[PDB]
């Protein structure tokens, strides 16, 4: 059972002088699986990656998310980030209507359309189920070599 | 009269999905003429580049920073990343071994950079006593022009 998880991870950079952070969309079976992923999606030194945080995402709005290895959809998985507190993950149906629902969940921006990761397709069935937005685990681990 | 600023800058990069930070060293008599050292330091992508907070820095842990067009220093400033500013600091050592241990004693592996030449600048140091506290001077959000 393939599993996506949101995997916030740092490390450095040539010409940067403080670590940098980055978050990635990855799938596979459980995390150890998804590092091949997540070091080739780094796009930093390779030397000391670390992993910061990370959730598995299964839910999102009243949507179950599905993973499929082919796959029309109307509503689709969108990542937002303002320029886990600084960004958010909504379903909309378009990438100017995922900007909008994202700035009314407070109280100029970029986003990305999480649909296909890994060679596998993001599709979506509602269900009600809720899913907060925080980290399964947080803390400081190193990927291996 | 030159000025030692920190300032805190973001922007993208290819392949990475959010904004990332970088901390920069600048030297200039103001804030808007250290703009094209910011914009060449800056690791990522030119476009959409902006300040985010900075400091004019003028004393460290007793010592006064003096900025020179010519140069034997026996201590160093000294920039420690750690693996508001609270994810950093900087202090005056020897040695960048010296250095490390200050720097974690100042809380209760990581890397840390030698401070002593910034934009064809000198830093030199000078024993006053006086301290600052290492805190924004500004923070929000400043597009860099093009």
């Amino acid at each position: 059972d393939n599993k996506l998880f949101l995997v916030y991870v740092g490390g450095t950079a040539p010409g940067a002088n403080i670590e940098l952070h980055d978050i990635r969309f990855v799938v596979g079976p459980s995390m150890e699986e998804t590092y091949p992923a997540i070091r080739k999606g780094w796009f930093g030194t390779q030397k000391g990656l670390h992993l910061d945080s990370f959730v598995h995402l299964h839910h999102v709005d009243g949507y179950r998310i599905h993973l499929t290895s082919e796959a029309p959809e109307e509503k689709r998985l969108y990542f937002v980030n303002f320029g886990y507190h600084d960004f958010t993950v909504v379903v909309a149906d378009s990438p100017q209507s995922a900007k909008q629902l994202a700035r009314a969940q407070f109280s100029v921006d970029d986003c990305l359309c999480v649909d296909l990761v890994d060679n596998h397709y993001v599709t979506l069935e509602f269900d009600g189920e809720q899913q907060p937005l925080v980290p399964d685990w947080k803390g400081y681990q190193p990927l291996p070599e």
